[PDB]
């Protein structure tokens, strides 16, 4: 199966999901002297207050926390966006080492992690359908690194003891959202595709500038999760991170100055 491995990683995936070297891939370096402000967008309106969140699930390449798209209830509109996007999932990617984990690089500086908010474009009815659109999806991705513990975060921390091996899902309801956002929504934005396959090129990336601080204590707890079944030879799901593609015919936009 695609991973993260040696014989399975990055660098094979293209053999099952040729797009892996397309047009629009993603993650990619931000070069952040090269991004242009673009005074016309607008600001980012994240609307998650009423987000009714379902499960958690290990799917043998990171955690995921899934929600109820079946009414506008967690939505992302504005910004570069055009219409409504619905929150489906939230997962992570990280790293071995603090100096590590992140897809997106900033000045080529990596982080300890990256926080992943999944949407797709109302316009096309479901995410099946959105999968297939060169707009039919907007990530949200959010950096950490390593420093106080970000609150919001600690119940997720909790429950992944209970996930540990891939196919894992537990009950995540009345989880909110909010608590894992940083202070400042500015972002960048550019257009690529998901960072696992299918690597579908139709996602508005939207990647914020302020990272958000987690603890040494939490970052630790995603290392102890599981690529692996149960059973199966224990290796640890660090390191479930692509590394950056090239940029291509690609501008990045900055929404701030
Ligand atoms: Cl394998
Ligand atoms: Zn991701």
């Amino acid at each position: 199966h695609w991973g993260y491995g040696k014989h399975n990683g990055p660098e094979h995936w293209h053999k099952d999901f040729p797009i892996a070297k397309g047009e629009r891939q993603s993650p990619v370096d931000i070069d952040t002297h090269t991004a242009k402000y673009d005074p016309s967008l607008k600001p980012l309106s994240v609307s998650y207050d009423q987000a009714t969140s379902l499960r958690i699930l290990n799917n043998g390449h990171s955690f995921q926390v899934t929600f109820d798209d079946s009414q506008d209830k967690a939505v992302l509109k504005g910004g570069p966006l055009d219409g409504t996007y619905r929150l489906l999932q939230f997962h992570f990617h990280w790293g071995s080492l603090d100096g590590q984990g992140s897809e997106h690089t900033v000045d080529k500086k990596k982080y300890a992690a990256e926080l992943h908010l999944v949407h797709w474009n109302t316009k096309y009815g479901d995410v099946d359908k959105a999968l297939q659109q060169p707009d039919g999806l907007a990530v949200l991705g959010i950096f950490l690194k390593v420093g106080s513990a970000k609150p919001g975060l600690q119940k997720v921390v909790d429950v992944l003891d209970s996930i540990k091996t891939e196919g894992k899902s537990a009950d995540f309801t009345n989880f909110d959202p909010r608590g894992l956002l940083p202070e400042s929504l500015d972002y960048w934005t550019y257009p690529g595709s998901l960072t696992t396959p299918p690597l579908a090129e139709g996602v508005t990336w939207i990647v914020l500038k302020e990272p958000i601080s987690v603890s040494s204590e939490q970052v630790l707890k995603f290392r102890k999760l599981n690529f692996n079944g149960e059973g199966e030879p224990e290796e640890l799901m660090v390191d479930n991170w692509r590394p950056a593609q090239p940029l291509k015919n690609r501008q990045i936009k900055a929404s701030f100055k």
